[PDB]
């Protein structure tokens, strides 16, 4: 049998679980984050003789030497300390070397990267890692856009950081046909580098759309309890027992839903923004989840400027 | 203490009607059929169990046939509105004191509750049940909301546990019983309330549902138009839905029943009305679903006036 | 020949300007409000000898009596405290009377107000009075439902209040039949009782409709200057000479770009009734449902997703 | 100042004619070329006698306004590669000094673009978003302008000519204190450097599509109140030009898009937005009635459709 070394740059609740998960199957990683508390603790968090730190980024382009090419998957604050740190490994790394970038940044920026590598020789992949803290436990939901050769060069990492075919059905039609069979294992090649953080971005408008919808029903049902109903037109309704009663062979059965069960049972903000871009790039109406990453993304000036217009137009000026 | 199966009339005899019937008789119970059509009521009963599904001609032979058991129940699933207005008022002129009489149609609650009290003059009790699982139900089991008295909600107990899912394989919520909580909920049925309350769960459960669906399309409509000719090969990518659908069921936040339908699909109605006006009765907010509303509404109207007005503003009359 | 007399219920910053026009235009006015400073303030703002105080109803109702019918104006809070004044007048009012409420009353209150008291004999309007603080010197603009004998009848009193066809151009073509030529003056008849209420509620949306059109115009343009864009891309606007050139002849330019270059150089959820009427016709209405949701916003629904969120990414 | 100014005029139209008239009504000479010659001889038929000028190639015009301290040459051209092609052309024949206005619909970012590269040439640009359309030839234009603060003080006298003046509107309370630019009173203003001006334009009609939707879909609440969709008991048949017209006397929605409905109304009873819905994401500022102004002009084949195929399948399933 054969393994893989992978170093991780941003030991967060998403890198730190990777990198353990990737040492308990096997593989080989050279972590490193800002904070060295962090680094020690996924240090000590993974399987023995698996796991080394790295002080630097230097230092990691050091521990990946090989015969192999050196992977580096990153996992950093999306925005400036991103693009600082896969400038930085372009400077590091070699030809045959890859880049991975776990984090929420924009894909444009993964194909301008692509774009800016290629010239280097150092191939790009972008992976839109969906699961949180179960992905440790559950496996992560990946969709990633690189190059075929560097996809099928990176597939190990990969099958060891999917799910699997798990506890899933198979949905009937998926056979004989020209589909991607690793979809069914929880992470997909999805295009070009690019492709694979916008998938995520739409899933995580998605999301957001029925995190919303959830919101206002079980609003709804809340409010159905309110004193501005007479009392006979209440009904004082179990929260928790819908949420739980709703899991089982209803419509509106989810992950989501068991979340908000869960929950239940215990008591920056235009980040959708992209998505919306991309819906007006392409002339695509989305109303849903325009309304529901707007309930969220508000203005505080463009809110007391229609407040202070309208209590001019009803009480004056003085 | 209940070790037997009780015996059931059904009015109104469609693909869940008789889907109810054949899944009470599979479960050991008897029922009492009949439907407008003869053909269907003797076609199910002939998808019955032999010997427990006996046809009725009229419903005054359904309520001669019903007659020894301590309660007759008779469920009736027909269209909502003046049908099923006219078959519950039949049964209340035809069914006595003790007799149970269950509403499984998508009625607005407030005829619920209003039965609900006609019926009680006449002694009668009057239950609602919403029922969630489409033609899936039968093999599956049904997600049942139900309103009514405690009594008669413990009497019509081995019915709906029965009819339900169960317990399943799906996994427990963490935190539900040291509370104290409704048990039977962990089953796929549930006691919401009065009467009227078991469909009005439901109805806010079908907007939800109308919600999280509009998301999903809205979202495989984006992923979709990225490889539309209205952009620039430059910024294209040819994404598969069927793959993006897949890996979306292996541990991602969008994992839902509806994005099972949804990658079955690519692999191959009222109550958001009433939804809305309950959140406006409320006073509550609901955006997405008021969202996924207005899609369904389409006026050219509209927007040929504010057309008008521009080539108007631009072009002038005279 | 003659002048009218009106009761004014609700002496606020809308009703005691009216009460005061109307003294100004030579009719009698009859005021009282829950505070009694303010009613013997609104007396005396009025001209000298026209308006008298009330302090009850009753008493209104005794110095509202005569031969012609009396008009009450109610002004009140909308919601209970309307609903209690309007279902005492029907019973201290006789056959005849009229019974106006400005208020900003849900229309389909004001029909059934209207079926309520036409058994009594008393005539029921709805007006929706528009201007606020400023149509005390410039006139209110007024939507009102009624009767048509009563739409006549109190037809004095509301062309006191209106602006008049003043200096506001005619619209070309508004000489043909089926137009109702006081509309050129302020005030229309728009039909039965609570028709004026509704179109006061649609007008209300589309105000907020365009103001936050204007705020979100404002918005991308003061943030063209923010530090989170390229020193390169970024734009130093002046946000009170764009409102101030804005109203010379643009497309833009209304009434609320005017209040809105008087504030930049000075410097709960209503709007969902409108939205029940755009459900109960079919309508589309996604501007005015975003406007309104811009101002209409649940605790509980925000901090339930953020929850949920938060639920996802850490547990 | 105590005279009138020529300027050459690109794209006659009927903005850029127009344009071109109601220069020449207010003293100014223009030089006008289109590329139909028949449009080109008819503007300047419809100009004061001895003001208008007709020009047949650009190189022509660019001889008929020499002599001059700046040749000012206003082009409105149908926006995109047309427009372009023109200015570069014009870049290309006039020299150091001279000043080229651009009146059309251009990208600001294009502006900001071409006055970057003119300036190398010495040729100052500026931009010109001009509001008003056809009304503005006899109401005014109301022009957001961008450009070099001496080529603004320079070409003064013809934005003054063409702005719709102090009037008879009302003056804000609280404009004579300083800092205010005065001229902002008169109907135009230079709101910053070129490409600044086309970007109020453009935040401009995007708040015109917004206050233009909204009324559509008030007036359309308004006239299916009176829908066969509702009972009998629950209708209104209200008359929609009566309350646009009453809505004219002092209400809050008094506004000249409500003049217009009012007008458009006795006789039966567009790409900027996109842009600043663009430049509202580049800013991280929240737009919802405009986005959602935008996507009522937008058409979903499939988003509809498909969540009814997928509620079809939940409730009734695949047969095959």
């Amino acid at each position: 049998q054969g393994h893989m070394r992978i170093g991780i740059i941003g030991l967060g609740r998403m890198g730190g679980n990777i990198a353990v998960r990737l040492t308990r199957h096997g593989h080989d990683v050279v972590v490193h984050d800002r904070t060295s508390e962090v680094t020690t603790s996924v240090v000590g968090r993974c399987e023995a003789g698996r796991a080394t730190p790295a002080d630097t980024l230097a230092d990691m382009a050091k521990l990946l030497e090989g015969d192999e090419h050196r992977v580096v998957w990153v996992m950093l604050p999306a925005g400036a300390i991103t693009e600082d740190c896969v400038q930085q490994l372009g400077g590091l790394l070699g030809r045959g070397d890859i880049i991975i970038d776990g984090g929420n940044t924009y894909y444009k920026d993964d194909v301008r990267r692509s774009a800016e590598l290629a010239e280097k020789g150092i191939s790009y992949v972008d992976v839109g890692t969906s699961g949180g803290v179960w992905g440790l436990e559950r496996g992560y939901c990946m969709m990633f856009g690189g190059t075929k050769e560097t996809a099928e060069y990176i597939d190990p990492i990969l099958s060891a950081l999917a799910p699997g075919i798990g506890d899933v059905p198979r949905t009937p039609g998926r056979d004989e046909a020209g589909h991607d069979p690793r979809a069914e294992q929880g992470y997909l090649h999805c295009g070009p580098a690019g492709s694979g953080h916008f998938v995520k971005m739409v899933h995580n408008g998605i999301e957001y759309g029925m995190m919303q919808a959830f919101a206002e029903g079980f609003d709804i049902m809340k409010s159905k309890n309110s004193p501005i109903l007479a009392e006979k037109d209440r009904f004082e309704l179990n929260m928790g027992d819908i949420a739980e009663v709703w899991r089982r062979g209803s419509v509106v059965s989810s992950w989501l839903l068991d979340l908000t069960a869960e929950a239940l049972t215990r008591s920056d903000s235009g980040e959708g923004r992209w998505t919306i871009e991309a819906a007006i790039e392409e002339d695509v109406p989305a109303p849903v989840m325009t309304a529901a990453l707007f309930t969220r993304f508000r203005s505080r000036s463009g809110n007391n400027f229609a407040e202070k217009i309208l209590s001019a137009q009803r009480f004056g000026f003085g």
